[PDB]
């Protein structure tokens, strides 16, 4: 499943997955988003 939703860019992994990464678009919240789009 591509990776997508909101992850706190603190959480490691975020979102359940060291294959996705967090974007930081919030001082303690982001998305998250797959490397691979």
């Amino acid at each position: 499943a591509s990776c997508n939703g909101v992850c706190s860019p603190f959480e490691m992994p975020p979102c359940g997955t060291s294959a996705c990464r967090c974007i930081p678009v919030g001082l303690v919240i982001g998305y998250c988003r797959n490397p691979s789009g």
